[PDB]
């Protein structure tokens, strides 16, 4: 699988022999037979690679590490193309070279943390390479256990170039064929100064032959040409990519290193300085700190600095101020990264010095630092510099940082790049949308709705719903990959924005429930909670604008989305702070009164309902004639309200039927009566469950708690009938009929959820469940307790089932309510007899259920036995439970008023529909049963929501934290103006001196 590998590399051998020792490192003894001043190329022999292979340290490790050796002689094309094609590295969107000596075995602390944090996390954003010396010392010891470290936490392709021969365990590395399973003494036992073990944490080396047995300084030839072809490549797929950035950082080092970073400056390569890193370091940093400064006072400081920041060897000398000015000739290329007391972040800096490497006024060369700027999460600075405005781009130069955006969850960058002037139509194909829904993020929830169900959404939406202009479609994709600045970006461009924000809360809601991650739902709940308030925000601002166009137009409409009405997204959603403002209130008002005035007394109502002439005069304000009859009595208030006297009637003849002509006979008139408006109430129980995917619709009657009330007490009046019609169960029909005039009397409380100050209470009631059934359970084990004990102690001689049962829990529970029998458990107040053999002494109580005789034995522990019960249960349980209730009271009565009033366009749509004809005389209802204005109202719509956020920017903006930044700005560029006017003044005084 590498056959042409020793034939496009090769290896350099010693050869010619230059002094016992030359000047190659190997001795004359162990020389080859062919045996002034030593030369690199022209005292050696090339021939063919014989180390390449995959090392495979042992114990811990990838088991995977390409290592390769090669002659320093090699155009770095063949060393790119093999890690690119061979090895399948991908292309690198950045190349950081990182250089220097750092002399020590240890480096500071704050250095690697800023090296760790920093380097290694930008490098695995943006899917960066890391080129360091390939050895176990050093910046390479520091860049491969920050790597370690980093790698642990969570990959990163940190590559290593070394010099062959400087690598100890070499003759382990030697297999013609391949070297593909090999193992490496990296913790080698012996230790030499001339020697270092391989680092187990880079993915490739590449060992650079020169034919000597090992010293310093022969790989840098390679490594700038490497980092010079680099920086001239493309990111793959041929000329259609862009270039490949190229950074040096330099920590430390020595004149060698000087000399790097000159060589460096001039190849044309960004370089980047840490202050505070040591020698030949700090000392180019010092230098761009003192930038044009004067030569006079200045020219020594050359000098001082070469003594002071570096070693007093080679100080004296001049060339390293030679090479110092050549490095500054080109200061532009280079730049200082301040420590800041440990910034820990140097994106920026990494940034600004490319785009300032640069310095083009073509857009495409700038393609990589946008691709770059894109991949951090830093948009100040590619605001500032890439669009400062110097630079011309273009909607395709665009496009690409758009997708990449979109990919990667970068809000404020897809805003900035939709900001600057980009057709958003044009942009997005079917291809995009395919891709852009294919990035969802490994087996999530949407991924496997997609994968069940070419984006193919409509499947998606159709299931998830119910099935029952590029903004949309990205606010879909931002809804379904659960992106929540995405989506509010998209929502604010949108046209339907009122109809988009409530379909939203209800896709992330019915999402959620659906996502059993159990933490994204929580994400997906407080998106929904924000998009509802955004909706209500905007709802509250149109109504405030305009009433009628709002109230009418903008919730009464049937949108795309899902060709259902705003009130109908909200019910489904359970938006109920939408459901909460004045502006919905009042519009449920309006429908609810149908064609009267909202402004009608209750009383004038109840007297138009029994004088149906009162209707045609000034007491209702609302052919002629027949038109205000219909309105009359089609207004679902008027309806309710039939409804609820017929619903009396229908009591009060069941009552009387019960009580008084219910007999085992044939039934009567009233009976018969009584079946057929029980069966017309069934009729129209059916038709509301039926036209309320009959499935679907079934179920969604069937989850109304009142629904099932009606069909329990039908279902109990089905059976009471049967059985009364059954010849020998007459007795079990009455009495299951009971039971079902009960259910029907309870039913009754539906009327109260009308009322503005009865439903919240009906609500609270509801959820007083929970502290009812503690207190429940708290007294059924203390009934029980108390009542075994008493029957334990007492001794009756009935001992019968029913009569155990009866002085074990009814009694106590009876005791409750008063009703104490002390003369049938105090022995002192019955008289004393014999009634059984058994020894003792007896007494005999005069309840005809508290037994024939009772014990006397112990009856003084009855009595505390009683004192402590009624204690108990009469103050101590009833107290407990009145403070459980005043506290569920003052805690749930927003959250109560919250439903009611959601539930309150339930009740008028329920109400809406109805047949208008009472429930008896419902049956003949049933027989007969069986633009350019849109386009205004969606621009009102849009002008508002837009006049909304406009408002929402300035308040921020005008907050007291925002214009103390600002201030601060200000204060910042005074200070840095009066600097340089500190500087001019002095200038101008040594001039004019
Ligand atoms: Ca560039
Ligand atoms: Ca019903």
């Amino acid at each position: 699988e590498q056959s042409w590998i020793p034939k496009i590399f090769k290896k350099k051998t010693c050869t010619t022999f230059i002094v016992t020792l030359c000047q190659c490192g190997r001795p004359r003894t162990a020389h080859p037979a062919v045996a002034t001043v030593w030369d690199s190329d022209a005292h050696t022999t090339e021939k063919p690679t014989d180390a390449y292979g995959e090392l495979d340290f042992t114990g811990a490790g990838r088991k995977h590490s390409n290592f390769l050796r090669l002659s320093d002689r090699t155009d770095p094309a063949a060393v790119y193309s093999l890690v690119t094609r061979t090895w399948g590295f991908r292309a690198p969107n950045l190349v950081v070279s990182v250089l220097g000596g750092s002399g020590g075995p240890v480096l500071q602390t704050w250095l690697q943390d800023l090296l760790r944090r920093g380097l290694v996390r930008a490098a695995q954003s943006t899917g960066a390479w890391i080129v360091t010396g390939g050895l176990h010392t050093g910046i390479g010891r520091h860049v491969g256990v920050a790597v370690r470290d980093h790698q642990m936490a969570s990959k990163v392709v940190a590559m290593g170039v070394a010099p062959w021969g400087v690598v100890r365990n070499r003759d382990t590395l030697i297999n013609p064929k391949g070297s593909f399973p090999a193992r490496y003494r990296w913790r080698g036992d012996p230790e030499d100064g001339v020697q270092f073990p391989l680092d187990y944490n880079y993915s490739a080396f590449f060992l650079v032959d020169d034919g000597t047995h090992g010293c310093l300084g022969g790989e840098n030839r390679f490594r700038l040409r490497l980092e010079s072809y680099i920086s001239q490549q493309k990111t793959g797929v041929g000329g259609t990519g862009i270039d490949i950035p190229v950074l040096l950082l330099l920590i430390d080092g020595d004149e060698k290193m000087l000399t790097r970073i000159e060589n460096a400056t001039q190849a044309q390569l960004p370089c980047l300085l840490v202050a505070g890193s040591g020698g030949a370091a700090d000392c180019l940093a010092e230098t761009l700190e003192d930038t044009l400064a004067p030569g006079s006072g200045g020219a020594r400081q050359g000098e001082a600095r070469d003594r002071i920041r570096r070693f007093f060897p080679k100080g004296d000398l001049e060339v390293l101020q030679a090479q110092v000015e050549r490095i500054m000739t080109r200061k532009e290329l280079l730049t200082v990264y301040s420590s800041e007391d440990g910034s820990e972040e140097f994106e920026t800096i990494v940034l600004k010095a490319l785009v300032k490497a640069c310095g083009s006024s073509e857009a495409s060369a700038y393609l990589d630092e946008l691709r770059l700027a894109v991949a951090w999460n830093r948009v100040d600075i590619a605001q500032s510099e890439l669009f400062r405005g110097d630079i011309q781009w273009r909607s395709f130069h665009l496009e690409a940082s758009l997708m990449d955006a979109l990919l990667n969850d970068r809000p404020e960058f897809v805003r900035l790049l939709i900001s600057h002037g980009l057709s958003l139509g044009h942009f997005l194909t079917p291809m995009r949308l395919a891709q852009l829904y294919s990035a969802a993020p490994s087996n999530s929830l949407i991924r496997n709705l997609l994968d069940q169900a070419p984006p193919d959404v409509g499947h998606v939406l159709r299931m998830l719903l119910g099935k029952m202009a590029p903004w949309s479609d990205l606010l879909l994709w931002a809804l379904l990959l659960n992106r929540a600045q995405m989506a509010m970006y998209f929502w604010e461009m949108g046209s339907n924005a009122v109809s988009s924000a409530l379909g939203a809360c209800l896709l992330l809601r019915v999402m959620a429930r659906l996502e059993p991650d159990a933490e994204e739902a929580a994400r997906r709940k407080d998106l929904a909670f924000k998009f509802e308030g955004m909706g209500v925000d905007l709802f509250g601002e149109c109504y405030r604008s305009s009433e009628v166009r709002a109230a009418r137009l903008l919730l009464r409409r049937c949108p795309l989305w899902g060709d259902a009405t705003c009130l109908q997204l909200a019910m489904q959603a359970d938006a109920r702070a939408f459901f909460a403002q004045d502006g919905v209130q009042s519009l449920l008002t309006q429908k609810w009164w149908g064609d009267m005035a909202s402004t009608t007394p209750i009383w004038a109502l109840v007297l138009a309902f029994f004088c149906p002439p009162l209707i045609y005069t000034r007491l209702i304000t609302f052919r002629r004639c027949l038109r205000r009859w219909f309105h009359f009595w089609g207004a679902p208030v008027t309806i309710f309200m039939g409804n609820v006297v017929s619903y009396l009637l229908f009591l009060l003849l069941f009552s009387r039927v019960l009580l008084v002509d219910f007999q085992p006979a044939p039934p009567g008139s009233l009976e018969l009566l009584l079946y057929f408006w029980a069966f017309t109430l069934l009729c129209e129980e059916l038709r509301q469950g039926l036209s309320g995917s009959l499935s679907q619709r079934l179920r969604l009657y069937l989850a109304d708690s009142w629904n099932q009330c009606d069909l329990v007490a039908l279902t109990c009046f089905l059976l009471g009938v049967g059985c009364r019609l059954t010849p020998g169960l007459y007795h079990l029909g009455r009495t299951v009929l009971c039971i079902d005039f009960m259910v029907f009397t309870v039913r009754l409380l539906h009327i109260f959820t009308v009322n503005k100050q009865l439903g919240p209470k009906i609500v609270i009631v509801s959820k007083m469940m929970k502290d009812v059934f503690f207190f429940l359970f708290f007294l059924g084990v203390w009934l029980v307790a108390y009542g075994v004990a008493t029957e334990g102690l007492l001794r009756p001689r009935d001992s019968d089932f029913p009569s155990i049962l009866r002085r074990v829990f009814y009694r106590p529970y009876l005791q409750i309510f008063g009703q104490i029998p002390q003369e049938d458990m105090d022995v002192a107040l019955m008289e004393h007899s014999n009634c059984s053999s058994e020894p003792g002494f007896w007494a005999h109580p005069p309840g005809a259920q508290a037994g024939t005789c009772v014990s006397q034995y112990a009856n003084w522990l009855v009595v505390l036995l009683l004192v402590i019960f009624l204690l108990v249960a009469n103050i101590l349980l009833v107290n407990l439970l009145i403070a459980m209730f005043s506290y569920t009271f003052g805690k749930v009565q927003g959250n109560s008023d919250l439903y009611w009033k959601a539930q309150r366009y339930r009740l008028i749509r329920e109400f809406h529909s109805r047949p208008a004809l009472a429930p008896p005389f419902i049956v003949i209802s049933h027989l007969r049963l069986l633009k350019e204005a849109e386009r205004k109202l969606l621009t009102w719509e849009s002008v508002h929501k837009e006049n909304f956020l406009l408002a929402r920017a300035r308040d921020k903006r005008e907050s007291d934290s925002e214009r103390l930044k600002r201030t601060s700005q200000k204060v910042d560029l005074a200070l840095k103006q009066l600097g340089h006017i500190r500087e001019y003044e002095q200038r101008l005084k040594v001039l004019e001196r």
